[PDB]
Parts: structure tokens; C-alpha cells; sequence
């Protein structure tokens, strides 16, 4: 078996497994020591049938990184684990409204008959919450390496939570040509120094955060639509920068451009971005 950790261990019989989200929705009974009769909706990460000892090592590594990083409102938090006498279950916060790309696309104005719409303030608030999560992760020396709307999850109460911050990635084993579930190329979020020289820093995460701002203000738009990997390289070498979204202020576009500084040292930090977004949220209208 695996070494037990009574900080985190939840008995297997307290976890009611549900539908697939390998991640499944579950109900945890008595997740809190001081509340044994409460059911909490949670997300449970586990191994598939075909999983190797590498796959199991990777899942343990992610869980250990989460214990190490500790709790923040704007990240997907570890809640517990089932490690003894059965398959490994890593129990994390459940975000009922899915990833931020989906959440934004679902709330586009009619064109599509959505039940809800977002104000300008709501969009900036989203950006602020992600910046604050990233400021926390950077403070714990965590480099995300794939910060994108697809890796931000939205809770029932519309809280933004950074996901997949603990993930094991062999960066020398990346397939630049492999597309996401949704058919997009993750290379389109990578800083040039990460992409060409495989150097990942908090500064390359700020570059990704610039692409994430662009996703927010396009309500889940696809960066460089129709651009293959070889053409993206030529664009980045030429110093191409994506156009300003409509319904994006000059100030937020300059923030995106600052995140996209060719010189990593000249990008704003997440600490900087949190302060600036805090000010902009307060001055942004929720009336449209
Ligand atoms: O290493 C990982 C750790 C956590 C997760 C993870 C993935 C999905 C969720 C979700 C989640 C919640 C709702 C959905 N929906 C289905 C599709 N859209 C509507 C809502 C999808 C995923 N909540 N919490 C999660 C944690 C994935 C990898």
C-alpha cells in the first residue's frame, strides 16, 4: 500500500462516488472532523484501469504538492484522500460551473439563448480572482506552466479556482502538436522563452495570464484560431501580439501587452497585477 497521512485520510465508506467529471463527482460525509453528519459535494481524482506505476507516481506527486502549497480561496484545494486498502482517491474541491472557457462561452450574449450574462465588473473580477490565486501559488514557489481559462474552474458561487497547479509535466516530453479535448494548441499560451528554450518561471506564467485576460475579454475566444504550431513560432519570432478584444478598455489591453513583454524581467508580477486589477474592479461599471 501507500504510507498513511492522518492529516488527510478519509475512510473509504464516507465517500459516495457519482458520475464522471479520471475525475468523478462524489459526496463526502463528515469531511470536517467537527461536522460528521454534513455531505459535501467533492471531486475525486483516481487512476484508470490502464494506469502504470508512472501514472500512480504522478498522482501521488500532485497530491503531495497540494499538501505542501496549502489553502487559498482561488485555487482548487485538497480536502482529503483515500490511500489505504483500495485504489488511491485524491479528494479536491468541486467547481459546479466547470472551466472558465465553458463558463464564459455559456454567458455570451444571444447569437445561443443563455440564462445569464456577465457585466464589465464581473469580467474584471474574474481576472482579479485568477491573479490572486496565481499570486498565492507564486508565493509558494509554484510555477503553473499551463495557465489558461481551461485550467480555471468556477464554483456554484462563481469563485475562480486555479486547477492542475500540482500536475507533474515532463517538459522535454511535450508534444507541441497534441490538441486539448476542445481542439486547441496549448503552445498558444506559452511564453517564447518557455516555448523555444524550455525555461518556465513565474514570468512565463504572467505571459500565460496575458493570454487568459484575452480569453476573458473575448468571453472564451480561441487564441490564434486556424494557426498551426510552425506558423505560431514565426508569429512569436516576429513579435506578433494579438489584437485588442472589443469590449476591452485600453487599460486592460495595455495590461495584456505588459504581460506579453518580450523581456521576462519587464513583465508585471502577479503581486502588481492583483493591485492594478483591485483598482480597476472598483472603477468598472456593473451596469452593462
Ligand atoms: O488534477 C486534477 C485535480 C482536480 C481536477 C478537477 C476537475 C474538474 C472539476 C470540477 C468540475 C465541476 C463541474 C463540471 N461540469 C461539467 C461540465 N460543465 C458543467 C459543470 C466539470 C468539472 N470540479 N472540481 C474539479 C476538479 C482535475 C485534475
Amino acid at each position: 500500500e501507500l504510507p498513511e497521512d492522518p492529516r488527510w485520510e478519509l475512510p473509504r465508506d464516507r465517500l459516495v462516488l457519482g458520475k464522471p467529471l479520471q475525475v468523478v463527482l462524489a459526496e463526502a460525509i463528515g469531511l470536517d472532523k467537527d461536522k460528521p453528519n454534513r455531505v459535501t459535494k467533492v471531486a475525486v481524482k483516481m487512476l484508470k484501469s490502464d494506469a502504470t506505476e508512472k501514472d500512480l507516481s504522478d498522482l501521488i506527486s500532485e497530491m503531495e504538492m497540494m499538501k505542501m502549497i496549502g489553502k487559498h480561496k482561488n485555487i482548487i484545494n485538497l480536502l482529503g484522500a483515500c490511500t489505504q486498502d483500495g485504489p488511491l482517491y485524491v479528494i479536491v474541491e468541486y467547481a459546479s460551473k466547470g472551466n472558465l472557457r465553458e463558463y464564459l462561452q455559456a454567458r455570451r450574449p444571444p447569437g445561443h439563448n443563455p440564462e445569464e450574462q456577465l457585466s464589465s465588473k464581473d469580467l474584471v473580477s474574474c481576472a482579479y480572482q485568477v491573479a490572486r490565486g496565481m499570486e498565492y501559488l507564486a508565493s509558494k514557489k509554484c510555477i503553473h506552466r499551463d495557465l489558461a481559462a481551461r485550467n480555471v474552474l468556477v464554483t456554484e458561487d462563481n469563485v475562480m479556482k486555479i486547477a492542475d497547479f500540482g500536475l507533474a509535466r515532463d517538459i522535454h516530453h511535450i508534444d507541441y502538436y497534441k490538441k486539448t479535448t476542445n481542439g486547441r494548441l496549448p503552445v498558444k499560451w506559452m511564453a517564447p522563452e518557455a516555448l523555444f528554450d524550455r525555461i518556465y518561471t513565474h514570468q512565463s506564467d504572467v505571459w500565460s495570464f496575458g493570454v487568459l485576460l484575452w480569453e476573458i475579454f473575448t468571453l472564451g475566444g480561441s487564441p490564434y484560431p486556424g494557426v498551426p504550431v510552425e506558423e505560431l513560432f514565426k508569429l512569436l519570432k516576429e513579435g506578433h501580439r494579438m489584437d485588442k478584444p472589443s469590449n476591452c478598455t485600453n487599460e486592460l489591453y495595455m495590461m495584456m501587452r505588459d504581460c506579453w513583454h518580450a523581456v521576462p524581467s519587464q513583465r508585471p508580477t502577479f503581486k502588481q497585477l492583483v493591485e492594478d486589477l483591485d483598482r480597476i474592479v472598483a472603477l468598472t461599471s456593473n451596469q452593462e
